[PDB]
C-alpha cells in the first residue's frame, strides 16, 4: 500500500550549515517526505520526516518561491525550507503535500510555577527553569508560541504537565537535579570504562525505546544533553528549541555526518552521538575538535577517529564501530539496531532488562538529599 506520491528535485536549505543544496525528495503516502543526495535505489517509517499534521507555508523571502514545512514533534517546532524553480513547481509541491497530509488525518496555571532562570531562547519560543510552589520541585517549562502550532521510560525527561495561555503553549519537564554530565565528566577529567559502561547501557536503553517504540530519531545526543538524576541514573533531555544559527545553527562536533551533509539519515544517528558520548567519557576528550569551522566539517566528514592508548580493546571496538563515518557500515546501523549495540562485547554481562528496571546501582551518587535539593543549582558549588 505504502507508495510514492510525488518525487523530485527540490533545493533545501542546510539544518545546520544553512546553505542550498540540491537532493531528490520523495513524498509517499504513508506521510513520509525524505530527500536524497542522489536519486536512489530502493523500515518502519521515522516521525522526524513525516508531513502529518504540518503546516505549509509559501514564502518570497529570505528566497523567492520558498515553501516550509512546520511541524511540532513532541515539544520542539521543526520547519524544513525548500525552494523550486517556479510557482507553479511550489504550487504542485505544496498541494501534493497538502493532500498527504490531510489522507493521515482519518487545572495548572503559570501561577502555580516560580521563574528561576532563563534556560533558552529560540526562534518560537523560550525554556525556563521553574520551581512548583506547592511541592519545590524543579521543571523546564517550554513557552512556545500558539499560532506557529507522555510514554514514560526511566531515562528520559518526563513532561508532567501542559497547559496553554492567551497567547502561548506550555510544556512543564521533569528537571534533573543530580548535576549535568559535562560538570560531572569535567570535575573527573575522565569516567572509567566501567562508569561509562553504565551511563552507556542507560542511554542505549532510552534510544532503543526511542527507536522501537516511538520510531523516532532523537538526532540531539550530545554530553549536554545528558543529566544525572538525585539517584545517579542519566536523564536525557528534551529542552531545546530552534533556532536561527549564528552568522550555522549551534556548534558542530557533534554531528553525525550524513546530518551535517543533509543527506538521508535514519537511527543510525543515535549510535553515532552514542560514540561522541562515550568516547568523551572514557577518553576525556571530544573525538574530534577544532577552531575553525571549514576544519571540523572535515575532521567530522573524513578524519579517521584515534583514540589513546589508554583505552582497551572492546572499548575501542565499541567506540570505532559506533563512529563510522558511513551510517550503513556503523554499528547499529543495520535493522537490528539496538540489539547490535547490547551484543557488543563491550557490554558483556550487562542483563538488559536490568538496565531498564533500574537494579544496577549508579556508580556515582550525586551529592543531594532529596529531589528538591539545590546543590546542583547553588552558584557557590557548581563553581
Ligand atoms: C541550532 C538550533 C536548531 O534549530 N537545531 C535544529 C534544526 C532542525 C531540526 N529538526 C529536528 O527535528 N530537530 C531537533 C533535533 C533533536 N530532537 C530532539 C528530540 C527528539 C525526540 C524527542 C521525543 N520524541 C517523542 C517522545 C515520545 O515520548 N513520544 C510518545 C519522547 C521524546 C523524548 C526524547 C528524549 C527525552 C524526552 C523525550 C524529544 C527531543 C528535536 C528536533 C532540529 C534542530
Amino acid at each position: 500500500d505504502v507508495a510514492i506520491v510525488k518525487e523530485g528535485w527540490l533545493h533545501k536549505r542546510g539544518e545546520y550549515i544553512k546553505t542550498w543544496r540540491p537532493r531528490y525528495f520523495l513524498l509517499k503516502n504513508d506521510g513520509t517526505f525524505i530527500g536524497y543526495k542522489e536519486r536512489p535505489q530502493d523500515e518502519a517509517p521515522l516521525n522526524n520526516f513525516s508531513v502529518a499534521q504540518c503546516q505549509l507555508m509559501k514564502t518570497e523571502r529570505p528566497r523567492p518561491n520558498t515553501f516550509i514545512i512546520r511541524c511540532l514533534q513532541w515539544t520542539t517546532v521543526i520547519e524544513r525550507t525548500f525552494h523550486v524553480e517556479t510557482p507553479e513547481e511550489r504550487e504542485e509541491w505544496t498541494t501534493a503535500i497538502q493532500t498527504v497530509a490531510d489522507g493521515l488525518k482519518k487545572r495548572v496555571t503559570m501561577n502555580e510555577f516560580e521563574y528561576l532562570k532563563l534556560l533558552g531562547k529560540g526562534t518560537f519560543g523560550k525554556v525556563i527553569l521553574v520551581k512548583e510552589k506547592a511541592t519545590g520541585r524543579y521543571y523546564a517549562m517550554k513557552i512556545l508560541k500558539k499560532e506557529v502550532i507522555n510514554s514514560r521510560h526511566p531515562f528520559l525527561t518526563a513532561l508532567k504537565y501542559s497547559f496553554q495561555t492567551h497567547d502561548r503553549l506550555c510544556f512543564v519537564m521533569e528537571y534533573a537535579n543530580g548535576g549535568e554530565l559535562f560538570f560531572h565528566l569535567s570535575r573527573e577529567r575522565v569516567f572509567s570504562e566501567d562508569r561509562a559502561r553504565f551511563y552507556g547501557a542507560e542511554i542505549v536503553s532510552a534510544l532503543d525505546y526511542l527507536h522501537s517504540e516511538k520510531n523516532v530519531v532523537y538526532r540531539d545526543l550530545k554530553l549536554e544533553n545528558l543529566m544525572l538524576d538525585k539517584d545517579g541514573h542519566i536523564k536525557i533531555t528534551d529542552f531545546g528549541l530552534c533556532k536561527e544559527g549564528i552568522k550555522f545553527c549551534g556548534t558542530p562536533e557533534y554531528l553525525a555526518p550524513e546530518v551535517l551533509e543533509d543527506n538521508d539519515y535514519g537511527r543510525a544517528v543515535d549510535w553515532w552521538g552514542l560514540g561522541v558520548v562515550m568516547y568523551e567519557m572514557m577518553c576525556g576528550r571530544l573525538p574530534f575538535y577544532n577552531q575553525d569551522h571549514e576544519k571540523l566539517f572535515e575532521l567530522i566528514l573524513m578524519e579517521e577517529i584515534r583514540f589513546p592508548r589508554t583505552l582497551g580493546p572492546e572499548a575501542k571496538s565499541l567506540l570505532s564501530g559506533l563512529l563510522k563515518k558511513d551510517p550503513k557500515q556503523r554499528l547499529g546501523g543495520g535493522s537490528e539496531d539496538a540489539k547490535e549495540i547490547m551484543q557488543h562485547r563491550f557490554f558483556a554481562g550487562i542483563v538488559w532488562q536490568h538496565v531498564y528496571e533500574k537494579k544496577l546501582s549508579p556508580p556515582f551518587k550525586p551529592q543531594v538529599t532529596s529531589e528538591t535539593d539545590t546543590r546542583y543549582f547553588d552558584e557557590e558549588f557548581t563553581a
